[PDB]
């Protein structure tokens, strides 16, 4: 009776939940506790696609697993929502991105303005599939966007207090590229991620060497290093390492996206205010 909407990544559960409310069912494609980098979808997950009416996709490199799961299902021609259709995309850069054939950065969801565009795109397409609830989906998308804009405005107001020189930062990877660009942060250099969260002494040395060579004091890292590594990096290079949430862990909830974006924007503001 109610429309059954498939979702891939955690932010899309928040988007769809806030758009539909109780009027439709929001169905995660892959279970909570599992990251699709790497996790192999079960027959149970593929069978579930046969119970859905539409699948919302990031569709720009964030959820390639979803298109493969759909092709193997009982509904390969199921309606799909390309959430990023109207979102201007950022290039994926570095040795790793080039070596993987990655053209675009898919983390559009870490931008508030991009999330608003995706929410409006989902709400429009959902109403085409379920005309009876089209008015409600639009009204909910408007209320959701309003809350999201207030979050963007609040962070932008707190950064307005800070001088333009403080906005010169650097990164380890490009995971937060859409967020940093949106909040007017100038990325001086991008240090290529080497060796994971627990790098070898040789891999850590190379990172510290690349960091001390920089003229910035704040670094946003894609790699969430344990405190001992952070402590060593900071003491040996004089930079301050900050990590943000990629909104990809634990339970699916309607509030997850906004709760974690609030915190990410708190870290960015704290980083610049402390510099
Ligand atoms: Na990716
Ligand atoms: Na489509
Ligand atoms: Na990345
Ligand atoms: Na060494
Ligand atoms: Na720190
Ligand atoms: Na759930």
């Amino acid at each position: 009776k109610r429309l059954r909407i498939g979702i891939t990544l955690h932010p899309y559960y928040s988007y769809v939940s806030n758009i539909v409310g109780d009027k439709a069912e929001v169905v995660p494609l892959i279970p909570a506790g599992f990251n699709p980098g790497a996790y192999e979808p079960r027959a149970e997950d593929i069978k579930r696609i046969g119970t859905l009416d539409v699948v919302v996709l990031n569709g720009v490199g964030g959820d390639d697993f979803a298109e493969r799961m759909i092709a193997s299902s009982e509904k390969p021609g199921i309606p799909v929502i390309e959430a990023n259709a109207k979102v201007p995309l950022l290039a994926a850069t570095g040795m790793a991105a080039r070596g993987a054939g990655k053209v675009v950065n898919p983390g559009t969801f870490l931008s508030i303005s991009a999330s608003i565009t995706q929410v409006n795109t989902i709400a429009r397409e959902l109403g085409k599939l379920d005309p009876a609830n089209a008015k409600a989906y639009t009204r909910n998308a408007r209320a959701y966007a309003k809350r999201l804009r207030a979050l963007r405005a609040d962070a932008l107001a707190r950064l307005n207090k800070a001088p333009a020189a403080d906005f010169r930062v650097a990164t380890i990877g490009g995971a937060y590229d859409y967020l940093l660009r949106e909040f007017g942060l100038e990325v001086t250099a991008v240090v290529e991620p080497a060796g994971g969260i627990e790098p070898s002494p040789s891999q850590l040395k190379k990172t510290i060497d690349q960091l001390k060579a920089l003229d910035v004091k704040v670094i946003f890292s894609e790699i969430d290093f344990p405190s001992t590594y952070v402590e060593t990096i900071q003491r040996e290079s004089g930079v301050k390492l900050y990590s943000l949430s990629g909104i990809s862990y634990g339970d699916y909830s309607a509030g997850k996206y906004e709760e974690e974006m609030a915190r990410n924007l708190d870290t960015v503001v704290r980083a610049i205010q402390e510099s």
